[PDB]
């Protein structure tokens, strides 16, 4: 289906549906503990998915996602494509937005270390929420090299990260007419996603137990360590492995 999200008329529920639809567009190798396990490898023609986002002023950006790991590869605004300077994104450009009249290769890869350096700010200090996403879209639709990095981080957390965790989806979706600075808990989840997924996978081969504890930060700003699949983050939060 055409997976889109319109900020004009948005509600917490319409954002939840958009994120649910985005997760459903991702092929699954199978499920582990009721959580979809992403395909570890796919041929280019089956590897990328698109989602479309419209800001309050009815301006739209289309976003390319690598279905193997939910990473954002690039976006399109009108007749121009923009891809991250990284191997996976170069491949993505061979399969999506192929008919863009103009193409540009962003100055950096899609990793937070590179984007934070390019933006001069860390995720902790960049407001999220639906109004934040509207502004990021406007900022990306009228591309400017000096402002794209920060907006891309808002876009990425609003899509990929929300898709990976129900807590993140919920937290962003609840801010309909206000923004908010993400908590260390949100940052901890994003940072620990590959480590956590890997431990859940390993847990399935170890009678439900992690081989390496995963230390996280909860909503109360407290450190808490996860060691098995009975943990709330595994049973009621992570949505993709
Ligand atoms: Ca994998």
């Amino acid at each position: 289906m055409d997976v889109s999200f319109r900020l004009s008329g948005a509600t917490s529920s319409s954002y939840g549906v958009f994120i649910s639809n985005l997760r459903k567009a991702l092929p699954n190798e199978r499920k582990l503990y009721d959580i979809p396990l992403l395909r570890s490898s796919l041929p280019g023609s089956q590897r990328y998915a698109l989602i479309h986002l419209t800001n309050y002023a009815d301006e739209t950006i289309s976003v390319a996602i690598d279905v193997t790991n939910v990473y954002i590869m690039g976006y399109r605004a009108g007749d121009t494509s923009y891809f991250f300077n990284e191997a996976s994104a170069t491949e993505a450009a061979k399969y999506v937005f192929k008919d863009a009249m103009r193409k540009v290769t962003l100055p950096y890869s899609g990793n937070y270390e590179r984007l934070q350096t390019a933006a001069g700010k860390i995720r902790e200090n960049i407001p999220l929420g639906l109004p934040a996403l509207d502004s990021a879209i406007t900022t990306l639709f009228y591309y400017n090299a000096n402002s794209a990095a920060s907006a891309l981080m808002v876009l990425i957390q609003s899509t990929s990260e929300a898709a990976r965790y129900k807590f993140i989806e919920q937290q962003i979706g609840k801010r309909v007419d206000k923004t908010f600075l993400p908590s260390l808990a949100i940052i901890s989840l994003e940072n620990s996603w590959s480590a956590l997924s890997k431990q859940i996978q390993i847990a399935s081969t170890n009678n439900g137990q992690f081989e390496s504890p995963v230390v996280l930060i909860n909503a109360q700003n407290q450190r808490v360590t996860i060691t098995n699949v009975d943990a709330g983050v595994v049973t009621s939060n992570i949505a993709l492995l």
